[PDB]
């Protein structure tokens, strides 16, 4: 990975994370995506939006959002009808597994500036109805949640993803009250986050204009909706009267976007663009499909090989919490202790956007790096079907 | 590009292509792609399914396909659990930006052996209901069709990519007859090749469990060609003055189609036999109503890439979105016909969109050797304005 | 009684050939075909004119999506004056025969003198239900409600189909697989003679269906033709696998259709100087419980009966609606009917079931029975969901 | 013929769209509204109702004979005979005259009679899943609209035909506004002097979830009017020109009305009291499209079957369809609005449209009690041409 071509992080920008239905409901993916990308693209002081030669952009429940959401994102910020656009989906991993692909471009000499990250509209996920062509001559017909089909259920074993969660709380030994605080934990690292400003660099404050007054959106909507006392005496949610899994101690569902723009180190000069990271390198692993919570066990190593960084040499981790069980069965399988895992809060208090989450983490892991004074940082995400991705970088 | 490792084709496949709600319309896109990869790795001699690494995987409406279509496409076709699966929407470029990634994956050093292609079920893709989560208090509502809505409508136009056609037709002066005779040519030239045996390679057929058990092993549109009703037919998009017609466009299509690469090194440890080394390959975009003629930028890039001058290639792949995409770019590059869908293109053979461009690239290296060629070029617009392209020798 | 109200004239009666779900008359909507059982129906009464027609009750079940008031689309349809009166009648599978009950009071309490009643029923044409799309439903899979099934075929405290509780009358009352599929196959071929013989010619006003060039005739019933012995003894039961007696041949199917009669008062019959074809006897409606619907006309038969003044044995012919083989088999145990006198030409399992229109469907076939095996005195009960039967009995003049 | 009495009556509070009620089906609602009559009657069992007819016209979803699980529900006796009908606005009321029919032919002695509507509950449709529909978007059908508020013939709301109205009689925006905002005083008047109180049975929600319980009492609608909003609205179905707006139409509405019917000798024999009694009723219909003023003949067929003159009447219900439905009428047959609707109509109360036929007749009954009156007259016009009128005598 070092005797390939350097690739540099010039900016970052997030949506704040909405709720299902919630604060940004009433937007779609591209539009989510392209307020990201406008927004990073602002900060870079010397780089402009006709600059951008090709967009890589996760979006996993891409049902009616029309032609390409990556497309439409691009076009959206104000890219040029030039760029080129791929939309990418490795479930919840696409935000990170586009950036990767962003890098390998720049890698390859196919381009000098790329734009890659994530939206996902989960709000405007439709139903589908599967028989309409072909007819249904009689009986009651199902209408398809397209989350439910599309984004949370493992298509081998047709299981909910949150039931292979238990599966991993049940494999680790990681009782429902680990699970509520370490839950607990990391709402309130969210909200500590939150308080002290912390996310106010990395979101891009969202503006909807009225139909009746104009809204801003401007925090994350999950965050505050912690109740410890409620998150502690409420039922399972996937297993009855032994189940481990809550709505609460998971992740919600989201609306969201993030973004990374990425330039060569020829381009970094010649524009003489001041960089924030390097990315030193990735790793993708699989396992067994209701395994994916621990598959950030073999992506983490992976990326850090490749990267040539030793884990010990990592200042913070962002590792992706899917559930909360996830975080604590990775940090347990990879020794990796909770006070250098995701120091500002994770998805299951700040929202889990699948199609964005990958890009996200990478967003709020330069915020952390920058606020504790960090080095090198690792993000990882596992995702539905058995995968993980990760990537490591270094704040300059 | 010369400057990185290289990248060898060592195999390739493709499914039948069906026609709409026809011969392939009850398997899903996994289960034609799955096929598709599996016929292609039989085909490699010492190479074993367990040592594929990582796979890119096309498909455009991906609605009700289920977590991950290319992770399905792979595990169906017996790859291994720790196989790398990513899926790609380009739209009609999904197929072949699916093995520039693929190849990009080898060259980074972060691969040795990679499946990439893709694949659509036109047939089975759903109808949406958009919003029966907050509610519509009063009101007839819609029924979306997904295949219009994701696959072949222009976001900023809101118009179907019939009335894209029609702009090329416009923009650059092909009539309803001369885009006849070419959809006439190109349907001659696929049934040549069907009754020649020229595509019996490259497909792998397909076993429908019985009733007993049916095989489809053709393409299903090539003998349609009736050409006295298509000179006759109305046209499809604009009435009277229209252009386009059903015949002289791509069809609504199922199918799949897979290429297995590998690095130098892993092809010098296992002594294989390469088919083709990949040369270059170019992507590039236009305004989204004008992505008929976005090849005749991608196609100029690629062969730069390629360090190839146009003049060389023996035998390219336009797909055929339409035929005035084919008559257009060939104008706008000056590439004779005679070099051109030497076995028929989409208008004729199909368009199962999320795997055209790897369902080309297989075509192209049967034509290839069939014609006794060396230097080909893939090149493939895509809605939304963009287009890929892709060179390969034949080895 | 009877007696001390006016007099109810049946002058004629017409129905469509009863096609088959998804089959033969699925192009046309249910007012379609009542507006043509209406027009033939009035075409064979010789001085009276559509205009003359004052009200109309017709029966339909399943109305969603026909529009305004069926029965309305059915008059106007039919060419009756903007000035008749219309209303919609559902008793679920005895509509047909309620709603000809409604009209003959209409006339018996002097607010009208002619009356157009039956039913029609386009099951073909039956959509399914959104439910839920108003207020939203924000996560999960829905459900595409069958309206057939919800407000056709499904009994509402129980929530299970009619042929669950057909394979109930069957367990009450012994009836068994191979007594159900013999009588289904005897019915059958009572209906396939009366169509050989064309005893079903007059009753049946045949449709055309414009073409292109030339029109396709729909002039037979489309079920009788399916018998299949081999296949009819040897089908897997429908509802209940292994032990089931009740199947998809034995019990009625899903169909189009209508029916229709028009009554006249006294006064209009020697005013208009007008042949009449039946006389209005009297009727009667019972319930019991709703999964028991199977013999309630064991009730509403002999309440008619009674009211007409008649006795069982002076019936010459009943049509008792085959819903299913063993209602059929259960009534005429109950009441000691003997079949030699029961469906003639044939029931709703071999003829069809259009829910909304049978109940006048069996009555018009009833008189055709009367004329072609020289009866006077006939009895028509139909059974419907929910626990309830009609009964009507009419004398031939 | 027997004598028919009137021996109680109870009605729903009308639910606003969406609203108070919109939690309970149509049978829920139509078996409150009989068990709450039956209630009134001292001396009558429940077990004593022979026959059932009940007004429904948006039946789709409500499952097998409406009618019948409203008889049920209310605890009726299984042997009970039980009929939905749908004349569609006129449901509720035409029930009534075919239950007095039923009396005066001697088949019952002890009849319940009304109607109910869930317009909250009533669903959309897809009417074409049976035989598919193979590439296009498609259609999910409003119920309300196609089965309840569009005339079949012209395929236009009722709103148009209203509209239709004022410009055939000569009424403005001005004197509709002012005549909506005269009977939502009138309306609100009668609530704040507990007018409605005895005629309504209120209803109970419980939450069993940790949640309150909710007692509805009122009726949703009257409440809302605000004159200042009401004359700054724009026009509801003809921009700019239009007349008929939605704060001076009926709303769309839940509730349900039933009435206890008695023959003569069972009056007799069970030693009731009667509320009122039946003297005459009459069905008229003319142009579809103008059923608005068809009132202005069922009204005088009505008052002529029953031996009564139109100067004799103490009070009319003539049901508010729209606002300029009331005016029209009136001023064909010449009624002054000083003898109309003293309570309030349905554009303030509410119009539940298979339960209007009753409702206004067990609101007539409170006004010709509150009003000191001895003769009431009810006129209710319905979609498709037609209208049905009733007249009773209070005793
Ligand atoms: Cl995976
Ligand atoms: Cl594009
Ligand atoms: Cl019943
Ligand atoms: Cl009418
Ligand atoms: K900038
Ligand atoms: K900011
Ligand atoms: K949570
Ligand atoms: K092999
Ligand atoms: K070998
Ligand atoms: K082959
Ligand atoms: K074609
Ligand atoms: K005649
Ligand atoms: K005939
Ligand atoms: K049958
Ligand atoms: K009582
Ligand atoms: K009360
Ligand atoms: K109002």
């Amino acid at each position: 990975m070092s005797s390939l071509p350097a690739v540099y992080i010039v900016s970052s920008a997030r949506t704040p994370v909405g709720s299902f239905l919630g604060s940004l409901s009433s937007l779609t993916a591209p539009q989510l995506g392209a307020h990201a990308i406008k927004a990073a693209l602002a900060k870079v002081d010397g780089l402009k939006p006709s600059d951008v030669q090709e967009v890589f952009f996760g979006n996993v429940i891409s049902a009616n959002v029309g032609q390409n959401p990556a497309r439409q994102c691009a076009l959206g910020a104000g890219l040029e009808e030039s760029t080129i656009c791929t939309t990418v989906n490795k479930v919840c991993a696409s935000g990170l597994k586009a950036i990767i692909l962003g890098a390998q471009t720049i890698m390859t000499g196919n381009a000098d500036v790329v734009v890659a990250g994530g939206t996902e509209s989960m709000s405007n996920a439709p139903h589908y109805l599967p028989n309409l062509r072909t007819g249904a001559k009689y009986g009651h017909q199902s209408l398809v949640d397209g989350i439910m089909k599309d984004g949370l259920t493992d298509a081998g074993k047709q299981e909910l993803m949150g039931l292979q969660a238990e599966e991993c709380a049940q494999d680790h030994g990681f009782s429902r009250e680990q699970q509520d605080e370490y839950a607990i934990r990391t709402y309130e690292k969210a909200q500590a986050a939150q308080k002290a400003g912390l996310f106010d660099e990395e979101i891009a404050p969202i503006q909807l204009p009225g139909f009746k007054p104009d809204v801003t959106v401007t925090q994350d909507e999950e965050p505050k909706n912690l109740n410890p006392e409620k998150l502690r005496a409420i039922k399972p949610a996937f297993i009855p009267g032994s189940g481990t899994v809550t709505a609460p101690n998971s992740s919600p569902l989201n609306d969201g976007a993030a973004a990374v723009v990425l330039v060569s180190e020829a381009k970094l000069k010649e524009l003489n663009l001041k960089p924030v990271a390097k990315i030193l390198g990735w790793g993708d692993a699989a396992q067994q499909p209701s395994k994916f919570t621990t598959a950030p066990a073999l992506a983490i190593p992976k990326a850090l090989k490749h990267a040539g960084v030793g884990q010990d040499a990592i200042d913070a981790f962002e590792i992706n919490e899917a559930f909360s069980v996830v975080a604590l069965a990775n940090m347990k399988l990879l020794g990796i202790p909770e006070e250098k895992v995701n120091l500002h809060g994770g998805a299951v208090a700040i929202g889990h956007p699948i199609g964005a989450s990958g890009a996200r983490i990478l967003t709020t892991l330069l915020g952390v790096l920058k606020a504790k004074k960090g080095k090198l940082g690792c993000a990882g995400i596992c995702n539905g079907g058995g995968g993980a991705s990760a990537l490591v970088v270094e704040l300059l």
